[PDB]
């Protein structure tokens, strides 16, 4: 069906690992969306052809307000093309280094957000594994999406793939190379509601040993700053024991939450 001809290309959005991802419009339709390109090479010597169908599989079949919208793909024997929903107002990552710190209203509406689209993920077993602000979009009313589900999967689950970058948000279960299910998601909405209001992940650190140390043993404190509500939400979801975690309907019910968000369940 679709082919490059079809769209005429403009500025580039952002870069990813294998993801070079651009603004376009297709020509009959004047239709404005996001081009995410993909190098078959790099795709072949990395081995992770399986996560690309996943993420096309995954994402295609979803559809809620706060999960991007994936529409089609093709290919031409150098890229594979995915296309994307454009979200007009960026990433929280860039929003994060803008402002340095989130409020607490901007935070609770965020979470809010992000465990309603986390609640209809889990509710077909869906479990994301790569939850951090670089893949949270924002649309034209400022509302959360979900991106880039190349990582996500069916539970329970192993690992299969190396872990490429950064460790900063992933479960001590994930990093040990253990079994996992849904609440490696909820830990992960942990890590960010700390990230959200502090401006830094709760197990930051100068090297990968030293990170991966702070998670298996949950090594974080809070500045003086943090008030007692986000503190025992925060503690809740940051639990070494999976079973321990909150379900999704506690976060979205806790006190502080409630008190502070500015959108519904
Ligand atoms: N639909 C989109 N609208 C606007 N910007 C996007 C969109 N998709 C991706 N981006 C930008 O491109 C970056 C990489 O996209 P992503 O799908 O996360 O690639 P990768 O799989 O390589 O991480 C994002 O972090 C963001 O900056
Ligand atoms: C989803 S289409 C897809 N995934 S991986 C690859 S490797 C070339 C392709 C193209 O056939
Ligand atoms: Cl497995
Ligand atoms: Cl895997
Ligand atoms: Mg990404
Ligand atoms: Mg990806």
């Amino acid at each position: 069906q679709w082919a490059l001809e079809d769209f005429e290309i403009g500025r580039p959005l952002g870069k990813g690992k294998f993801g070079n991802v651009y603004l376009a419009r297709e020509k009959q339709s004047k239709f404005i969306l996001a081009l995410k390109v993909l190098f078959k090479a790099q795709l072949e010597k990395a081995g992770v052809e399986h996560q690309l169908r996943r993420e096309v599989e995954i994402q295609s079949h979803l559809r809620h307000p706060n999960i991007l919208r994936l529409y089609g793909y093709f290919h031409d024997a150098t890229r594979v093309y995915l296309i994307l929903e454009y979200a007009p107002l960026g990433t929280v990552y860039r929003e994060l280094q803008k402002l340095s710190k989130f409020d607490e209203q901007r935070t609770a509406t965020y979470i809010t957000e992000l465990a309603n689209a986390l609640s209809y993920c889990h509710s077909k077993r869906v479990i994301h594994r790569d939850i951090k602000p670089e893949n949270l979009l924002l649309g034209s009313a400022g509302e959360l999406k979900i991106a880039d589900f190349g990582w996500s999967v069916h539970a329970p689950s192993s690992r299969r793939t190396t872990l490429a970058g950064t460790l900063d948000y992933l479960p001590p279960e994930m990093i040990e190379g253990r079994m996992h299910d849904e609440k490696v998601d909820l830990w992960s909405l942990g890590v960010l509601c700390y990230e959200f209001l502090v401006g830094k992940p709760p197990f930051e650190a100068n090297t990968y040993q030293e990170t991966y140390k702070r998670i298996s043993r949950v090594e974080f404190t809070f500045p003086d700053f943090v008030t007692e509500g986000a503190r025992d939400l925060i503690s809740r979801l940051l639990k070494h024991n999976p079973s321990q975690r909150p379900m999704l309907r506690e976060v979205l019910e806790h006190p502080w939450i409630t008190a502070n968000s500015s959108k519904p369940s």
